[PDB]
RNA sequence: GAAUCUCUUUGCCUUUUGGCUUAGAUCAAGUGUAGUAUCUGUUCUUGUAACAACUGAAAUGACCUAGGCUC
């Protein structure tokens, strides 16, 4: 669980580093959700392709 | 030209979500397993007369400085 949390944090940090945002807290949650979805897809062996994802 | 108000579109907006794990597990089972705790009614519970004695209690309020008499 701890490891997962750490990973999530790292990902969030990376995303923050990446580009400018206004009211980023809200977006953080979304990012986390996306990450989770991706992980799930990987587990399943579904390709995680989302069109809006830059 | 300037002040303001009303409506529509674009931008900005929760055109929708704050974790992880074996999709967390299962849509099944004479269950097994461990523990923790005590109950039924039926009964006990002298009169009459005379003499000696008192005629009356309690409540709160009216006087005086808890106490003392009167109503």
């Amino acid at each position: 669980a701890y490891y997962d949390l750490e990973l999530r944090n790292s990902v969030m940090d990376d995303i923050l580093e990446m580009m400018p945002e206004s009211i980023r807290q809200k977006k953080a949650r979304t990012i986390l959700q996306h990450l989770s979805e991706a992980w799930r897809c990987w587990k399943a062996n579904i390709p995680w392709d989302v069109p809006g994802m830059p």
